[PDB]
């Protein structure tokens, strides 16, 4: 499995970045293209777009693919945070902002007001800054305010893309996923288009992990099924020696043709290929 050559290049690369990094942790909040270390932030940082991390920055859940740094007690909620990422966002200068959060099993509405209240920040600060939400699935419900419920308060902020990942194939989602389903995730993407038909959705798959191109093919299409618009398709990197081994590298080649089905199945906006993530080129 060594890494390789159309991998090697862009993922030795660096950029002029400086700025960006000593706002971000002068402002004392989080992204994701930080912690991180995201191979693409040239490219977003040019293009005025960063993805932030709320109610973090550690979460417990500790997925065996993810980069997140693990936590060994749910991470104190910061009631300023909303109003500092949107001072960051100012400052920045973002055009488009995706928002995303670690999940939080501790918390009666499973962080859903922390997304409402930094796109109210936001709005009210940032004129003609566009926002995504890539959310957690809010499955944890009992006791809790509902999946539907946390969803619809997100959904009634009025996001310019509601995105919510399945990761990986139906075969895989235990190995891969703590404490999510394929059948709950694909149900998040179903029910924000009951709710209001018109956001755009958006989900993407990590592919590396073992699933085959028949498996891929059958959850575009199970994507498709519950209206899902959007899809990004990536090659899944180890964030470390702990997580995951990668399984294959998928060529840039099959990228392409993977990407060119998923059009023809009907998705209005695909990004495929081996650095893109779920927030590359999201303002499209
Ligand atoms: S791809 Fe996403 S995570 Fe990486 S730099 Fe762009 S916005 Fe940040
Ligand atoms: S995927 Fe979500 S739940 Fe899993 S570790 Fe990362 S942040 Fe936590
Ligand atoms: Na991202």
């Amino acid at each position: 499995r060594p890494l390789p050559s159309w991998l090697r290049k862009p993922l030795g690369k660096a950029s002029e970045i400086s700025t960006v990094q000593r706002l971000v942790r002068q402002y004392g909040i989080h992204t994701i293209c930080e912690e991180g270390r995201c191979p693409n932030r040239g490219e977003c940082y040019g293009q005025k777009t960063a993805t932030f991390l709320l109610l973090g920055p550690t979460c417990t859940r500790a997925c065996a693919f993810c980069q997140v740094e693990k936590g060994h007690a749910p991470a104190a909620v910061d009631p300023e945070e909303p109003t500092k990422i949107a001072a960051a966002v100012a400052t920045l200068g973002l055009r488009y902002v995706v928002l995303t959060s670690v999940a939080r099993d501790d918390l009666p509405d499973q962080g859903a007001g922390q997304f409402v209240a930094t796109m109210a920040a936001i709005r009210q600060r940032c004129p003609g800054t566009e926002i995504e939400v890539l959310s957690p699935d809010f499955r944890m419900d009992r006791g809790r305010l509902s999946q539907r419920d946390c969803i619809a308060q997100i959904v009634a902020a009025q996001p310019a893309c509601y995105n919510h990942n399945l990761e990986t194939v139906r075969r895989l989602q235990g190995p891969v996923r703590r404490g999510a389903t394929y059948e709950s995730s694909l149900r998040v993407l179903a029910t924000v288009k009951e709710l209001n038909p018109d956001i755009p959705t958006k989900s993407g798959l990590m592919l590396g992990l073992g699933e085959t191109e028949a498996e891929i093919i059958e959850t575009l299409k199970d994507l498709r099924r519950v209206g899902c618009d959007r899809l990004t398709l990536g090659q899944y990197l180890p964030p470390s020696l702990s997580h995951l081994p990668v399984v294959k590298y998928w060529t840039p080649e099959e990228f392409n043709t993977l990407g060119n089905i998923a059009r023809e199945l009907g998705f209005s906006h695909v990004r495929s290929g081996p650095l893109v993530r779920s927030s590359y080129h999201a303002a499209e």
